[PDB]
């Protein structure tokens, strides 16, 4: 097809050539700019009814989203929908602006189809992002009604003395502009942050977040999800599941990047500090989805993320318990045509495996 034409040219020629000329962070910035301007190949893929999912109080035209980190500051939302994503997540956004870690802080591992990053929550801050989303608020209301929801991922400032207050501020400022919020407690690149996944600290934090969310007017009241690491102990996972059910958290995003370094990585930069993403994370993420689905009795929507680059990858996460999936790292290797690729392959596999649509496949492995 013309679809598989672009896919091949991008993956085999354009992307490796451009990536060889650019610093990884320059590549990131350039990608956000081009996306923001809508300077994109044609997304010829027409979303099928088979791909629609109803979860988190919304219709999703397709189950493939852009993960947090690509558009940290909400600059490229419309362009990301033009790429064919069924939903967009922006952030992480911190309350105050902050620079993040010194450069270089992003590393390519092409032999592993992986990235390592240590951005450290570089953010324009809540006020900037609020004004950016306000400028297109009604455009987004129509997008959401048309099955293209918006998520906002909230972080905390490096120097904050009260983490829960940083998240509360995010709920109050960006909650009214979001379909869902994410309490990101799983960056590997902010000191002490992942300790907020622990039981006592998590219950107190999430209680505060949910109280702030519940105080928003109805049409401005988002779902609240918790994004977790792939590096949790069994105890940590059980505790999260317990808290989520007790408080009525609306969903989970599973997973962030890993601080592990799986045996077999080949890239020269494998021992850089930071979170590892892409292919080496894939199965660690899938198995975290599987465990969290079981621990929550299939009653808590999961957005599955980590190492998705194909329809098989997406379907493995769906069958393990994800209602929706995200990707980021694949885009850095394949470019924009990867979105249509994943969707096309996923549709084909659903038909081959006897599923009437995505919904029927959610958690299917648990019923074998
Ligand atoms: C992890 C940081 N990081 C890295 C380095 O690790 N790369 N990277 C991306 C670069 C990208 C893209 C997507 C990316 F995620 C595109 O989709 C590319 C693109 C092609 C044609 C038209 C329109 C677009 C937007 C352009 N490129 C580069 C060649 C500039 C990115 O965020
Ligand atoms: C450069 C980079 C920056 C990221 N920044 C964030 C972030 O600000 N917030 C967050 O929740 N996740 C962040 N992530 C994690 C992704 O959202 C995702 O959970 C992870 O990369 C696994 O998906 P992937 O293998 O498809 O990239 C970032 C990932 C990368 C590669
Ligand atoms: C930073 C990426 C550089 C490559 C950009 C490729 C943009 C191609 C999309 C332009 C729109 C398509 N058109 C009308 C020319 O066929
Ligand atoms: O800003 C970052 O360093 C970052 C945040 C996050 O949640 N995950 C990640 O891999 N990087
Ligand atoms: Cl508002
Ligand atoms: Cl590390």
């Amino acid at each position: 097809a013309m679809a598989t034409g672009d896919e091949r040219f991008y993956a085999e020629h354009l992307m490796p050539t451009l990536q060889g000329l650019l610093d990884p962070e320059s590549a990131h910035r350039l990608a956000v700019r081009f996306t923001s301007l809508g300077l994109l190949p044609r997304a010829r893929f027409q979303d099928s009814d088979m791909l629609e999912v109803r979860v988190l109080g919304h219709k999703f035209r397709n189950p493939v989203g852009i993960a947090a980190g690509f558009d940290k500051h909400g600059e490229a939302v419309d362009g990301l929908y033009k790429m064919g994503f069924g939903f967009v997540e922006i952030g992480s956004v911190t309350p105050k602006p902050q620079e993040g870690n010194p450069r270089p802080r992003v590393f390519r591992l092409p032999e592993d189809q992986a990235v390592i990053n240590r951005y450290g929550f570089n953010s324009h801050g809540l006020s900037v992002v609020e004004h950016r989303l306000r400028a297109r608020q009604q455009k987004q209301a129509k997008l959401t009604e048309d099955g293209l929801p918006l998520g906002v991922n909230l972080g905390k400032n490096k120097t904050s003395v009260d983490a829960a207050e940083d998240y509360a501020e995010g709920v109050r400022v960006l909650g009214p502009l979001a379909d869902y919020l994410v309490v990101n407690v799983s960056s590997p690149n902010t000191a002490g942050l992942r300790s907020l996944q622990g039981k006592a600290e998590l219950r107190r934090l999430l209680t505060k977040v949910l109280q702030e969310r519940d105080g928003l007017r109805r049409v401005h009241r988002p779902a609240v999800l918790v994004k977790i690491a792939p590096d949790l102990t069994s105890q940590d996972k059980e505790d999260i599941a317990s808290v989520v059910k007790e408080l009525g958290i609306d969903g989970l995003i599973v997973t962030n990047t890993t601080v592990s370094r799986p045996a077999g990585l080949q890239g020269a930069l494998r021992s850089e500090t930071g979170g590892l993403s892409g292919k080496p994370l894939r199965d660690l993420s899938t198995q975290t989805i599987r465990e969290m689905y079981a621990l929550t009795q299939g009653r808590v929507p999961i957005i599955g993320v980590g190492g998705v680059s194909s329809g098989q990858d997406a379907l493995e996460k769906i069958r393990a318990g994800a209602s929706l999936v995200q990707l980021y790292t694949a885009l850095t290797f394949w470019g924009p045509p990867v979105v249509g690729k994943v969707k096309r392959e996923l549709e084909a596999l659903l038909k081959e495996q006897g599923f009437g649509g995505v919904t029927d496949a959610i958690g299917a492995d648990h019923r074998r």
